[PDB]
């Protein structure tokens, strides 16, 4: 068939990223351009990428009632004609390289620009299309048969704008809008007196308006603790009028597109729009180019499923050293990777460290980067533990591969998980997952490639007043989920788990023709 498509999320990586996102909008839209379909990704300009070059094409768009400029700057890499929106918002922020810390200051702080941010973000990601021609200047235009993917609540505004503003006066028709959540806790939740500055049309104000008891924190700056009242406030809500106006829903796992239908829990406060209009669960693959321990760059000794045992030991000796951990090839290498807060379950996982080393035996590398709290405690970890243990916070591409290839086990205690991009990369290099069991987590690891132990307990949540000093023992849950997968370290069932984790196929081929079919029913043919 063929067809236009347009990518709009707040990080691609190898350019701006604080985790999956990014990732998934880089993969995605590649594997997409393979088929034949002419693709395009719209994301921020936070940094002056050395390789992003200005169209020297401007537009202008109303925010907050003034005119802004912004430009296009432009780059084709994999066939997938990237966009970068430019504007000093979103460049000239708090400085050293942004990278992480795009939507905040700290972690859990947000800028209170968002609003008009994401916003700007959005109605320019709808001119580009119209008002930019690609590969080359003196090349075609996008155009109006286009579909628009939409990531979370940061391109939550683009159905609702194409529609609003933009189908009113006669283009865009043939044009349709997919939302794809990636997660659900992250809302667009902000104080009703931003709406004059969105410039939509007042008949549009329904469906932003939305009432619930939780809100996010107050957008000053020092406050980290989400206001919880007893009559339930009004405010705003972008990812609800995603929900009201995409053509369709789509979600990152099976499992999770179940859990967020689920009610108000696994659906934080939007489970009825979903479970009403339907969420087609599609799970994330992974860049087989890129992740692939029989030909990887980085990494000492390349090994196949065929040729294990050998491979690992290897890259685990390079890793113990690395770190700084007795070379010991018997003793077992449990690695932790994920941001340092509540989703990902560090808190807990770091009062369980005495049971894992002295009890259990186990090497444990701790991988992180998020509140400073958990940052504090994961460098103390090889001081407290010497030798028996490392915490990395801060690191490089390269040092995420050398882990893989290099742990024995792989350990995520997440609260919950959409989907989870690290229990994949480690089955794919051979590294057996120990898992909480949510989302693509239950999905992914099958009990022929890991463990399973049951999900860590949270509040209400979205993070109020979080992990009570009680509930804080979800700790349990991993000394003992642990303690029976290593109670088996050096068995032929462990050989296993080996060959079986890495026989599995996360490339996107699959994925993508499941993807491809979602917008020809959304389209027609
Ligand atoms: C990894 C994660 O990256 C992005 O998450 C952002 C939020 O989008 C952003 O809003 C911000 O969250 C803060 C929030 O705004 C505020 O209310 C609160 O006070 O503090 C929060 C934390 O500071 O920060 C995080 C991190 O920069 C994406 O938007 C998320 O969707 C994304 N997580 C997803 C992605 C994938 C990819 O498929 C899944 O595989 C993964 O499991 C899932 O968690
Ligand atoms: N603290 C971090 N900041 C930014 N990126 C990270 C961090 N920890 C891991 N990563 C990278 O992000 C991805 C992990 O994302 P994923 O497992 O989908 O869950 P989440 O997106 O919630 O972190 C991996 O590709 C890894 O390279």
């Amino acid at each position: 068939k063929k067809l236009t498509i347009v990518f709009v999320g707040s990080e691609c990586t190898p350019w701006s990223k604080t985790g999956g996102l990014g990732d998934v909008m880089r993969d995605l839209p590649v594997n997409l351009a393979q088929r034949g379909h002419r693709v395009m990704s719209i994301q921020p300009r936070y940094d002056q990428y050395f390789d992003a070059w200005d169209t020297a094409v401007r537009s202008s768009i109303k925010v907050n009632g003034k005119l802004e400029d912004v430009g296009f700057f432009h780059i084709t890499s994999k066939g997938v004609d990237r966009i970068f929106i430019d504007h000093p918002w979103f460049l000239a922020k708090v400085w050293g390289i942004t990278g992480n810390k795009l939507y905040g200051a700290k972690t859990g702080v947000d800028y209170p620009d968002n609003p008009m941010r994401f916003a700007l973000m959005c109605q320019a990601a709808l001119e580009a299309p119209l008002r930019i021609p690609l590969p080359d200047p003196a090349g075609t235009v996008y155009g109006e048969d286009v579909i628009f993917v939409c990531n979370d609540w940061h391109s939550a505004l683009v159905p609702i704008y194409l529609k609003a503003n933009y189908k009113t006066r006669g283009l865009y028709q043939n044009a349709k809008s997919i939302f794809l959540l990636h997660n659900i806790i992250y809302q667009g939740r902000f104080p009703l007196e931003f709406w004059p500055a969105l410039n939509l049309p007042e008949a549009a104000k329904k469906d932003l308006v939305f009432e619930s008891c939780f809100a996010p924190p107050p957008l000053d700056g020092i406050s980290e603790q989400p206001i919880i009242s007893l009559k339930p406030m009004a405010m705003m809500n972008f990812l609800q009028a995603g929900f009201i106006h995409a053509d369709r829903i789509c979600t990152v796992s099976p499992q999770f597109a179940a859990e967020v239908a689920s009610g108000p829990r696994g659906g934080v406060e939007l489970d009825k729009y979903i479970r009403a209009k339907g969420i087609t669960g599609i799970m994330n693959g992974m860049d087989i180019e890129m992740w692939d321990a029989s030909k990887d760059k980085f990494l000492v000794t390349k090994y196949t499923a065929s040729s294990v045992d050998e491979g690992k030991a290897a890259n685990k000796a390079v890793l113990q050293a690395e770190m700084g951990l007795k070379v010991s090839p018997t003793t077992p290498l449990i690695a932790f990777v994920g941001r340092l807060d509540d989703q990902k379950g560090a808190d807990c996982m770091v009062e369980a460290m005495p049971y894992l080393v002295n009890t259990l035996g186990a090497q444990v590398v701790c991988y992180g980067s998020g509140r400073e709290d958990m940052a504090a405690k994961f460098k103390a970890l090889e001081k407290q533990f010497p030798g028996m243990a490392k915490g990395k916070t801060a690191f490089v591409p390269k040092e995420e591969h050398t882990l893989m290839a290099g742990a024995d086990y792989v350990l995520m205690p997440s609260r919950f998980e959409p989907c989870g991009l690290v229990q994949l990369h480690a089955m794919k290099y051979g590294a057996v997952p120990i898992v909480s069991c949510t989302g693509g987590l239950k999905d992914s690891v099958i009990p022929e490639c890991g463990f399973t132990f049951e999900e860590i307990p949270s509040p209400e949540y979205p993070g109020m007043k979080i992990s009570p000093e009680l509930i804080a023992k979800g700790t349990k849950i991993i000394e003992e989920g642990c303690k029976e997968a290593l109670a088996g370290y050096g068995s032929k069932a462990f050989a296993g788990m080996r060959a079986a984790c890495m026989k599995q196929d996360f490339a996107w081929k699959k994925r993508v023709l499941v993807y491809e079919k979602v917008f020809y029913e959304t389209l027609g043919i």
